[PDB]
């Protein structure tokens, strides 16, 4: 029932879990619960800073969580970088992620737009026939020789 409104995170939703970290951690101490909800608000906020300070705030609890608590929080710093133009940096998360669970599809399909939003930023071959171009004849050949090794 969780429907996605169209709208990214109103002030409150965003300060209303920053309310808790600040009781929390009033009382001279903040639970890693609100240390987490506290990023995901703001890698969602509508300023990059925030993003920046989101992502961060989840590097240093990575090294905290076991293995499988990291499984989660690297795939929320795989969108926070996805979408800072850094693709190559969610594109480390997101490899690393499959090598853990390659059975992940949700982590597959983002690597596509990772991977090709590079390729659209750099221009692809526009028109493409199968690859490149052609080659000097070579359907098969993956069980024939190969190149003699002999000058002439």
């Amino acid at each position: 029932m969780e429907a996605v409104l169209n709208e990214l995170v109103s002030v409150e939703d965003l300060l209303k879990f920053e309310k808790k970290f600040q009781s929390e951690k009033a009382a001279g101490s903040v639970s890693k619960s609100t240390q987490f909800e506290y990023a995901w608000c703001l890698v969602r906020s509508k300023y990059n800073d925030d993003i920046r300070k989101g992502i961060v705030l989840l590097e240093e609890l990575l090294p905290k969580g076991s293995k499988e608590e990291q499984r989660d929080y690297v795939f929320y710093l795989a969108v926070g970088n996805y979408r800072l133009k850094e693709y190559e940096k969610a594109l480390k998360y997101v490899r690393g992620l499959l090598q853990t669970e390659p059975q992940n599809n949700q982590a597959k399909e983002l690597e596509r737009l990772i991977d090709k939003a590079m390729k659209k930023d750099g221009l692809v071959g526009m028109a493409i026939v199968g690859g490149m171009a052609l080659g000097v004849a070579g359907l098969a050949g993956l069980i024939g020789l190969e190149h003699h090794h002999h000058h002439h």
